[PDB]
């Protein structure tokens, strides 16, 4: 087994940490010392991410309180212990990972079978102290957690010799140079920015005149702007010629840590928040104190809200600060209120909290194993006291937060009982069920949210469970798969919280325009607020654009690797999703996809638009002009690509393959056309020495000269690109003939064919730049020789019965050839251009568009956005009291920022949000009736009403017709069916003549 990791289960972890870690990590066996919620949830994480095993210690028999973040503990479970009642669920996680109990830690030599060690919060400071000490003086790496009410922190000491190999997980950077003068002053190509921060280290290849400068030797950076950067004297090496890419490289980091005691007295900090730098030495003191608090009072912690232990906390940190002078420094004193909170809340035990934690903590514990991104050095403190409500709606003492004997009695000794039933009587809508969406599910369960007689959740998701999900939606199981993920979500939360059960409505419809009629107003307007658990743009704008339109926030959340974020979008008072998104990434120019890739992104952009034409367009235009009696006469009115559709058919129908050989020798021909005569072709054109009007060499840069191929059946990417286009050309015409191709057979056939030799066409013009015209366009074609073309297709009475059959892309079925084809396609333009080649991993994240993705940071975001979901619960109205995320556990690095407000417009002398107003029209006016009541109210000269696409009026005949049924005329004769409401945008002019922006209508029919 060792060497092997099954991608069908860890292909979107693999794209966040990589092979080499995965590998060091499944050879690390972890303990974990408490087992409540922030136990389990370190648990969870790790088990998923797959380590060599999972040890739990936790003698402690359940109690009922417990519950409160726990979501592996039954009421049924009550004085059985922690840690045997969980071991079995956790070991349904991953059947990769054995989940063991240890029963007791009375002989602290047992922890040498471990390579990491995790404290959680059942752990004394005393027994911290002297297992840190054992794990320090023996190499092994110790991490501790502890979350108090809406307060956490986390220490990290990997001994002292730890090796980082990768700080960041981003891709290397690389880059074209155009010059390095003597001095080791490196000019970049064009515009290219280089990317790189002084102290970066890069290595060269392809820099002729400088030999042994390519040889893999790395060169230290300093910058020097944005478009080039220093690397030292290079004159030992010769004199620069022309080319270049630098690449650049990771190198190792040596670290060493100190013990928890030492840190103890003199913290290193990481910062959760930049807006409360202060209160992390407050808070370090504050944590320790709790520890001396229990062990006077008989090992109990400080009474929830009470005032008598909350001042005998504030003594045992002023006695502490006497005793740790480095720790708040000169001239500061304690602060008490802050403290004051910490024991009034030191019981407490917040789903959000433990979520958080509970992600950053994993994540730190896989960076233990593997040497994977910068481990956090050394003490991290948090709070989100933000989260609190106001208290004159919701008074916080000792009677409203007083225990009630439920597994919530943890929660409501934070917030009290009325807010905790504000909660339970919510109403939610949650927009998918993936990875965030579970760990949302998890944490309302948790929260009892909905659990009330008028509280409700829907959520919906028209998707099914598959195998790669399993490794961070941790609701499903193997035996889950090919199920609706929502309706599987929901069953299994209700059995963590059989309050929910009933009070789950999951979905499977897709949101989006089609299913209105599902989604209609009654259903918005009933929601206390909306959840994104979504990962495309059209969803989420779209989903954006509903909560604008009835006014109700979203919690706006994603991840990607190891970073995330949050949104909060608050009526009236902030962006929106859509308002804040940011332009879209430039493309690809088409003359370097077509004619002059230089990276493996190019090759595979192109491969995968060639297997796109080979096997789906080109079956669906057959099946088109042999069904649809005008598709001819139709393709000059839609055209587009009136040359390519028509000689497609006519390609498709003339060399249509009888048996499985004739689709061997189709692939084999496309071969020599793609890779080797195109190729020619596009050198007889360029010849390798031509130049540029100016003498300088044509192939330059970003121009790579290829090199035609001469097809080569033991070379892999040749070999499999005859096979998938084979068997794929075999599917498109129903032929039938294994999973193993073999050679020896295929080279038969290939051994026999007759290949055509090329001939160039002289009079074609190749495009150089895309500012230049298009030689390839339908007016580049001619409205004459088309004809031949039509008269020479089949008619389809020739071919009864004839169907093709299309492909339809999928990336994770490993045995259909899809991404066998683009990869070897991809791989063989990469052999033309001196590319280097890619294997079908890689080429899966770029063709398939994977999202890297991992369980610890879709967790931790998921914790965050539960504590903005508290302020949405008291109706906050203050901007700064809510918190926008961003989250890099690669780094660590925690950032948090209030929302950004609405944007305010007039149109003049009247105020408005650009977001959120509209005006709202009663009944279906006629349209010169609206017109006239804009001039009458508003004083706008409007210029452009439009619905949707179309304009239903413009300046540039004369309708009196009610909005219902102008919307129809011009919408080709629909009837609206299940509308009450009508959305419509104005242009305008003002009183003083001029343009203005204004909010849109809406019409109330
Ligand atoms: N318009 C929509 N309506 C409802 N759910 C949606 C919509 N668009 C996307 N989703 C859902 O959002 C969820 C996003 O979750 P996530 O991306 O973790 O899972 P996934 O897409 O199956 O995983 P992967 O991206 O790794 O294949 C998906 O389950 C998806 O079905
Ligand atoms: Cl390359
Ligand atoms: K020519
Ligand atoms: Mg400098
Ligand atoms: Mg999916
Ligand atoms: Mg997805």
């Amino acid at each position: 087994a060792a060497g092997e990791i099954d991608e069908s289960l860890y292909s979107r972890q693999l794209y966040v940490l990589g092979k080499e870690a995965m590998l060091k990590m499944q050879t690390s066996n972890v303990l974990i010392l408490g087992l409540k919620g922030l136990g389990v949830e370190i648990a969870k994480n790790v088990v998923l991410a797959g380590v060599k095993s999972m040890t739990v210690f936790d003698p402690e028999p359940v109690q009922l309180a417990d519950l409160s973040t726990q979501f592996f503990l039954t009421e049924k479970d009550i004085g059985q212990k922690r840690g045997d009642v969980t071991r079995a669920k956790l070991a349904e996680l991953n059947a990769y990972v054995p989940v063991n109990v240890l029963d007791s830690l009375d002989d602290v030599t047992q922890l040498s079978q471990f390579q990491v060690v995790v404290a959680t919060d059942t752990v004394s400071l005393e027994d911290k102290v002297k297992i840190n000490e054992f794990c320090h003086s023996s190499g092994i790496r110790f991490i501790s957690s502890e979350t108090r009410g809406l307060f956490g922190n986390t220490f990290v000491d990997l001994g002292d010799e730890f090796t980082v190999l990768d700080p960041t997980g981003e891709e290397p950077r690389t880059g074209m140079v155009s010059d390095i003068e003597p001095d080791g002053t490196v000019t970049m190509l064009d515009d290219n920015r280089h990317g790189l921060e002084d102290g970066n280290f890069v290595r060269f290849s392809e820099v002729e005149g400088l030999d042994k400068l390519n040889d893999g030797t790395l060169f230290k950076v300093e910058v020097l702007g944005p478009f080039a950067f220093r690397i030292g004297s290079v004159k030992e090496y010769g004199e620069y010629k022309k080319g270049g890419i630098f690449t650049e490289v990771k190198v190792p980091r040596k670290i060493s840590f100190k013990s928890l005691k030492q840190q103890l007295s003199n913290p290193e900090f990481v910062f959760s928040d930049f807006a409360k730098f202060d209160r992390a030495a407050q808070l370090h003191l504050g944590f320790q104190a709790l520890h001396q608090f229990a062990v006077r009072h008989n090992g109990e912690l400080p009474r929830t809200m009470n005032d008598e232990d909350a001042n005998e906390l504030i003594k045992l940190v002023t006695d502490l600060s006497v005793q740790q002078p480095e720790v708040l420094g000169e001239g500061v004193d304690v602060n008490e209120d802050l403290i004051k909170e910490l024991s009034y809340q030191a019981r407490g035990d917040i789903p959000g909290v433990v979520a958080f934690f509970g992600g950053l903590v994993a994540q730190e514990v896989l960076k233990a194993c593997s040497g994977k991104f910068t481990p956090l050095k050394q003490f991290m403190y948090f709070d989100s006291l933000e989260s609190l409500p106001d208290p004159k709606n919701f008074p916080r003492n000792e009677k409203t937060t007083q225990p009630v004997n439920s597994r919530y009695d943890n929660q409501i000794a934070v917030f009290g009982l009325d807010f905790q039933k504000k909660i339970a009587n919510s109403k939610v809508f949650l927009v998918g069920s993936g990875a965030i969406g579970c760990e949302m599910l998890k944490n309302w369960a948790l929260l009892g949210l909905g659990s009330g007689s008028d509280g409700y959740i829907v959520v919906t998701d028209n998707d099914s469970i598959e195998k790669s999900n399993l490794n961070r939606q941790f609701l499903f199981r193997p035996k889950d798969v090919g199920k609706n993920k929502s309706e599987v979500a929901a069953e299994a939360v209700c059995a963590m919280n059989p309050d929910l059960k009933g009070k789950i409505n999951a979905k499977i419809d897709k949101v989006g325009p089609e299913t209105e009629e599902i989604f209609n107003d009654s259903f918005w307007e009933s929601l206390d607020f909306v959840t994104n658990a979504l990962d495309n743009v059209d969803a989420r704008t779209y989903v954006d654009r509903r909560c604008v339109f009835y006014r109700k926030p979203l919690l706006e959340s994603g991840t990607l690797g190891t970073k995330g974020n949050t949104q909060v979008i608050i009526p009236r008072l902030t962006e929106s999703y859509s308002s804040s998104r940011d332009p879209p990434e430039k493309s690809i120019p088409l003359c370097t996809l077509r004619s002059f890739p230089n990276k493996i992104d190019h090759t595979i952009a192109w491969a995968k638009s060639l297997f796109q034409g080979y096997f789906t367009d080109s079956a669906e235009n057959v099946n088109m002009y042999l069904t649809q009696p005008n598709f001819v006469e139709q393709t000059l009115k839609q055209s587009g690509d009136v040359k390519g559709v028509l000689e497609s058919i006519s390609d498709s129908l003339s060399s249509k393959p009888h048996n499985f050989e004739d689709c061997i020798k189709w692939a084999r021909l496309e071969f020599e056309k793609k890779f080797n005569h195109d190729i020619k072709q596009l050198l007889f054109n360029f010849p390798k020495d031509a130049k540029t009007s100016n003498g300088e060499p044509f192939w330059s840069g970003a121009k790579r000269a290829p090199t035609p191929l001469e097809f080569d059946i033991y070379n892999n990417d040749h070999f499999h690109f005859v096979v998938a286009g084979a068997s794929l050309r075999a599917y498109n015409y129903g032929i039938k003939s294994n999973s193993k191709p073999n050679v020896d057979e295929y080279k038969s056939v290939i051994d026999h064919m007759i290949i055509p030799e090329f001939t160039p066409n002289a009079n074609l013009k190749i495009q150089v730049n895309d500012d230049d015209p298009d030689p390839n366009a339908n007016a580049a074609n001619g409205s004459d020789e088309i004809d031949q073309l039509v008269s020479s297709l089949p008619d389809p009475s020739t071919l009864a019965g004839f169907k093709l059959e299309p492909v339809d892309f999928e990336k994770d079925d490993d045995t259909n050839h899809h991404i066998e084809f683009i990869t070897a396609c991809s791989n063989c333009r990469a052999q033309n251009y001196f590319i280097e080649t890619a294997d079908r991993q890689k080429t899966k994240f770029i063709a398939g568009r994977i999202i890297p993705a991992i369980a610890t940071t879709t967790s931790l975001v998921t914790g965050l956005v539960n504590l903005e979901l508290y302020k949405l619960i008291d109706n906050k109205t203050d901007i700064e009291q809510y918190k926008n995320g961003f989250v890099n556990l690669a780094l660590p690095f925690f950032g948090f920022s209030e929302p950004i407000a609405s944007p305010k417009g007039e149109y003049n002398n009247k105020k408005y949000d650009k977001i959120w107003d509209r005006f709202d029209i009663k009944g279906d006016i006629k349209l010169s009736d609206l017109i006239e009541h804009f001039e009458k109210d508003e004083g706008l000269e409007i210029t452009m009403l439009s619905y949707g696409v179309s304009l239903l009026y413009a300046s540039f005949e004369r309708l009196n017709l009610p909005i219902t049924q102008l919307v129809k005329l011009v919408t080709k004769k629909d009837i609206p069916a299940h509308v009450s409401t009508m959305i419509l945008e104005i242009c305008a002019d003002d009183k003083e003549g001029e343009d203005v922006e204004v909010p849109f209508i809406t019409i109330h029919l």
